[PDB]
């Protein structure tokens, strides 16, 4: 399925999309291109849209 990221952060914004087989493997993909830009913060996922919003 297509996951979509909406990333709030301070010095980093955007919405972003990855194909991935399930939603616990999107999340991990998603995290490492956080981690990647050192973005951590409060975020929420909605299975019902397969989106994840994270507001640092």
């Amino acid at each position: 399925g297509q996951y979509k990221l909406i990333l709030n952060g301070k010095t980093l914004k955007g919405e972003t999309t990855t194909e991935a087989v399930d939603a616990a493997t999107a999340e991990k993909v998603f995290k490492q291109y956080m981690n990647d830009n050192g973005v951590d913060g409060e975020w929420t996922y909605d299975d019902a849209t397969k989106t994840f919003t994270v507001t640092e």
